[PDB]
């Protein structure tokens, strides 16, 4: 199966429509894996267990992949983003709020996908809105650098999941079944634009 | 909000379908999921050919923009592949007229025939089921346009249906791969 497609989520409720949409199966090596016609569709799930990711979760990298779809919820830290809708990243930032210092990598905006920035921190913002934040999550920076290291381009779709407030995280824990199903609609035409008969 | 129908003859070619959306089980043999822009229900019927037809549709339900009948369907000429998905342009009963039907956009297209008991005469016939017809007719009852995706499932030969048995799961999935962007295109 010529082309390779890794599809990396977050946590489980992000997974579980994509899951539901092929038949996948679990392999040897303990992840999601399905097959047909040229193409290859491997699924991982950073944090299954515990409080936090580790980073031994993407580390090393997979390799061999032909693209990577980092496919996510995102906090909207601007109140001009409508949530339960579907972007695509252009660059993501990781912040360090206790130094402000930043890093900044560029991703491969998927087609036919409204453009958005990402911001990735390692605690939740339920700081309120900023001027100059956009979409926010935690892993997306760190996919993006992991992918750099293996040479393999990677993409992003986020999912605005909530306000972020402490009142609008109850959003957030009431919707994630709609919000994974809007990932998954998102990665179906990808998937289908790598089919080669 | 746009309001589809679909149908399937039996729980095995519906299966992958129904994993496409978190359907909400209304009754029995009956899915429905919606989001603001679109209604989504699918019916499968509880037995196969023109009586399951009769059992589910009949009285046709009205208020739908479009019935979509997704199905395994049998291939009478060597020149169509298996595990192709199709739309259909017409359909017509072998032992009876015939219909239009609206094509999807961006399938192949192929004919159909539907029969009233099993069609195994091997190989001036297309793609061969045994609902297509009846629920087109009822379709038209509704003045509701319907539209019809079929998958190459078998050979109309003698044991063809081995194939069919064999590729369950790849057949049910085409139909899902099928359906899950007719769905986008309602958003």
């Amino acid at each position: 199966s010529m082309f390779k497609l890794l599809l990396i989520f977050a946590d489980p409720a992000e997974a579980a429509r994509t899951l539901s949409l092929f038949p996948f199966s679990l392999n040897k090596e303990n992840f999601y894996t399905y097959h047909t016609e040229n193409v290859l569709l491997d699924v991982m799930v950073l944090k299954t267990w515990g409080y936090r990711g580790v980073v031994q979760a993407l580390s090393p990298p997979p390799s061999g992949y032909d693209l990577w779809i980092n496919a996510g919820f995102a906090g909207a830290a601007n109140p001009n983003i409508p949530l339960l809708k579907t972007y695509t990243i252009t660059s993501v930032k990781e912040l360090t709020p206790t130094t402000s210092v930043e890093e900044e990598l560029e991703v491969t905006p998927i087609p036919r996908l409204p453009l958005a920035q990402l911001t990735s921190v390692r605690s939740p913002y339920r700081d309120g809105f900023h001027e100059h934040l956009q979409l926010v999550d935690m892993e997306g920076f760190f996919i993006a650098k992991q992918a750099s290291l293996v040479a393999c381009p990677c993409s992003m779709i986020k999912v605005s999941s909530n306000y972020t407030t402490r009142e609008g995280q109850d959003f957030l824990k009431n919707n994630k079944v709609k919000l994974s199903q809007k990932l998954a609609e998102a990665i179906f035409p990808i998937y289908s634009s790598f089919i080669d008969v």
